[PDB]
This record gives structure tokens, sequence and C-alpha cells, in this order.
């Protein structure tokens, strides 16, 4: 072994990195498609001629990032097939070292797509009247609530798979908390959809709930990062950094 402490630990570690990346990219692909849709749909709220430059440039960035994100899928789906165990030569798919940079791609494209769509949402607000702009906030609040729900569903699934590797009291507390909080935020997300309820305040509470739950998951991630580092197992802090920060970026709801 050069970077192989033990193959048993390898497959477990790889399973984590695979499930974590998998659920994250599943969320990202969903987020991208939903936000690209939202962005283009809200580009239809602008006057038109007045913002034709804006619509063009932003559509350009969308298409550029779509081709980039769509090739990145084919990139993050890559595995290196290695021989495990080394004796028999059994074919195992390992995520690969380059995937850290691949997450750096993803995180860049996804953070941009969000901020791009956020820009669109702002520009709608300035094209619209105070009343209509407030309805635009209502519109943001709904989609950002949805974005938060989307991310939290994925986050919970990641947490589940993560909690398998380091099934301990700590991950259980986090998972209990996350489950409670998940029921809470799912209820609040439903309240946020009704303008007759104070969707703004419900969003704020829901967001705070999410931050609590997410904070605990983030803490669980760190604990598992530390756990593998503690035994000199395959962990790249930078990989988890891109992951956790993109996690923060998707859950960050403008």
């Amino acid at each position: 072994g050069h970077m192989q402490p033990n193959n048993e630990s390898k497959k477990k570690a790889v399973k984590l990195d695979l499930d974590l990346m998998k659920e994250t990219k599943n969320v990202c692909t969903t987020v991208n498609t939903k936000l690209v849709g939202k962005a283009k749909s809200k580009l239809n709220k602008l006057e038109g001629e007045s913002h034709k430059e804006y619509v063009a440039e932003k559509t350009k960035e969308i298409d550029e990032k779509n081709k980039k994100f769509n090739e990145n899928l084919v990139k993050i789906e890559k595995r290196k097939k290695i021989k495990v165990p080394a004796d028999t030569g059994a074919e195992v798919d390992a995520v690969d070292d380059g995937v850290a940079g691949a997450l750096s791609d993803l995180s860049s494209d996804i953070s941009a797509i969000k901020t791009l769509t956020d820009d669109v949402s702002e520009k709608v607000s300035e094209n619209l009247k105070d009343d209509e702009a407030s309805a635009t906030e209502h519109t943001d609040i709904k989609e950002k609530a949805t974005l938060l729900q989307e991310s939290c569903n994925g986050i919970g699934t990641i947490l589940d798979k993560l909690a398998e590797y380091l099934n301990n009291d700590t991950t259980q507390n986090i998972k209990k908390e996350f489950d409670e909080r998940k029921k809470n935020l799912t209820s609040l997300k439903t309240k946020v959809e009704n303008k007759d309820e104070d969707y703004v305040t419900h969003f704020r509470d829901m967001a705070t709930e999410a931050q609590n739950a997410v904070g605990e998951v983030k803490k669980a991630i760190d604990a598992v990062v530390a756990h593998r580092k503690a035994e000199n197992l395959d962990v790249d802090d930078t990989l988890f950094s891109n992951l956790s920060t993109l996690l923060d970026t998707i859950i960050e709801t403008s």
C-alpha cells in the first residue's frame, strides 16, 4: 500500500465519499435545473429592451455553465477502477483524487448559478413596483424555501450514509435533531407557501431551523473527517471543504 492503510477501510471510506458526492451532485443537478428554470422564467419579468443586454449575458453564463456543469457530471461520475484486493484483482470503482478539483468545478458553477438567479431575482425587484417587488420577495421566499428543502432532503440522506461509517452517540444526536428539525422545516416550508401566513417570518424560522440541523451535520462531517484523519485514512480536507462550503452555499438562501 502506498495510500492503502487497509482495503477494508478503503471500501468503507470510498463508500462515504461516493455517497456524499452522489447525494450532493443529485441535489446540485436538481438545483441547477430548477434555478436555471427560475432564472429564465424571471428574465421574462424584466422589461425586455431595457435589459436585453442583461438577459443575453446571463443566458450566456447559463449556457456556458450548463455545458460546463453537464460535462462536470461526466467528470464526477468517473471512478478509477482499482484492484481490491490486490491479490485477486477484483474491480472496484474508486472516486479518484481529481474529484476534489471536480468539486471545486461544481461548487463554482453551482454558486454562480445561484448568485446568477439571485441577480435575476434582484433585477425583477427593481423592474417591478414596490407592491409587485414585494410579491417578488414572496416569489423568492417560496423558491428559496424550496431550495432549502431540496438541500435539506439531500443533506439528511448524506447524514444517514455518513452516520453509517461513524455510527456513534454523536451522530445519533445529530440525526435525532436533524429529524426533528426536518419535520419542523417541512412544516414551515408548507406555511411559507401560503401568503396568508407570514411566509417571511416562517422562512426566517425555517432557515434558522435549517442552520441548526445543518450545523449539526456539518459538525458530523468534521467528526468523520477527523475520524478518518485520526487513523491516516483517505481524507482530503480540501474535498470536504469544497463540499461543506458548497453545502453552505446551496443552503444560503438570498
